This record gives C-alpha cells, structure tokens and sequence, in this order.
C-alpha cells in the first residue's frame, strides 16, 4: 500500500512511520513545508502508525532529538514516538478490509487529515487548534498537548484495568476533534476501507 505523506504546515516536520517493533519503509524523513513523501507499507501490516515530529536535530548518522514524537533519537524510526503525538493509525488486510483512525490517546502535536486516495470509504480528520486551546495542566513544555495518561499516570486515564470512562481531559480532545479517539474506550471512530486501499496523510490540512 502507498501512503503519500504531505506537509501542508508552515513549519518543517519529520514524518515517522512504524508498527512498534519495526520501521515502515524508511521509518522517517524530513518534510519541509509543502513537501510530499510517498512510502510503501507491506500488506497485512497490523497496528501501524504515522505521525509528525517537530523541532528535530539530527547529525550525519541520523541520530538526534525531536521535541515531539521522538523515536529513540533516530531519524529513521523503528519504534513509536514520545507523546504528544497526533496519530494516524491503521491495520491493513485484516480479513479482507483495511481499518483506519486518528487518535489523540497519546496527545496532540500537529493537526492531520488521514484519507483514502482510492474508492470506497471516507477519511478522518483532527485539524482543530488543540495546542492553542490545550488545558493548562496538559500543555507540554517541550511543545504540544499531552494526554492525561502521560501527565498523571492513573488507572482511570490510562484505562489500565479496561474499565475507564470519559474524563474532563478526554472530553476536551473529543470536543475539539469528534472524529478522533480521545481515550482508550471511546466510542470507535474507525473507518472500514476496502482491503488494499491507498492513503494520504496530510499535516496541517486546513
């Protein structure tokens, strides 16, 4: 499957793509404002994610740091990124269908649209100004809007037991972005697409 990753933000981002235990394609790349990077993701990939990273520095060997979404200091991510990270999430070719969503469970850094480029389903978007409107207690001094699990490490925010409800913090993310997951047990906003669809992830779509 192809994923065209497009940076419509006015600032550079470093895109990242991983399934947690391995890179997808090269795993990451710099995207200046307006640049597009097309990756290939193996069919059957389960639990893949794409995200933006901001305010990064890398040496010539591809080692460094980002202020949001850093994946072990690598340009080419092999693992998931450090919150806050708006997440484009997907599982491909799962019994004949693909499944896509956007999640704010690991916080929010950059607005994104995640849409098919092929027929048969709709896209999802979280493009509101979550960082600007972020509750004081969730603001990440490094940049972005943290989720409450990250900040407070409770059973209720992290849904550790599997019994949790919505919270005043999850409801903030849900208000700003109804079509993204706001906590682990949120009413799903997953879209079913045809198996082997292709996609575009756009940072700062609006």
């Amino acid at each position: 499957a192809t994923f065209e990753i497009v940076n419509r933000c006015s600032y550079t981002v470093w895109a990242a793509a991983s399934k947690g235990d391995a890179a997808l394609d090269a795993g990451g790349r710099q995207l200046n404002s307006g640049e597009s990077w097309t990756i290939n993701v193996e069919p059957g990939t389960n639990g893949g994610k794409i995200w933006a990273r901001t305010d990064c520095y890398f040496d010539d060997s591809g080692s460094g740091i980002c202020k949001t979404g850093d994946c072990g200091g690598l340009l080419r991510c092999k693992r998931f990124g450090r919150p806050p990270t708006t997440l484009a999430e997907f599982s491909l070719n799962q019994y004949g269908k693909d499944y896509i969503d956007i999640s704010n469970i690991k916080g929010f850094n950059v607005p994104m649209n995640f849409s098919p480029t092929t027929r048969g389903c709709r896209g999802v978007r979280c493009a509101a100004d979550i960082v600007g409107q972020c509750p004081a207690k969730l603001k990440a001094p490094g940049g972005g809007c943290n989720d409450a699990c990250t900040v407070f490490q409770t059973s209720e925010y992290c849904c550790t037991t599997g019994k949790c409800g919505p919270t005043e913090y999850s409801r903030f993310f849900k208000r700003l972005c109804p079509d993204a997951f706001s906590y682990v047990l949120d009413k799903p906003t997953t879209v079913t697409c045809p198996g082997s669809s292709n996609y575009r992830v756009t940072f700062c779509p609006t």
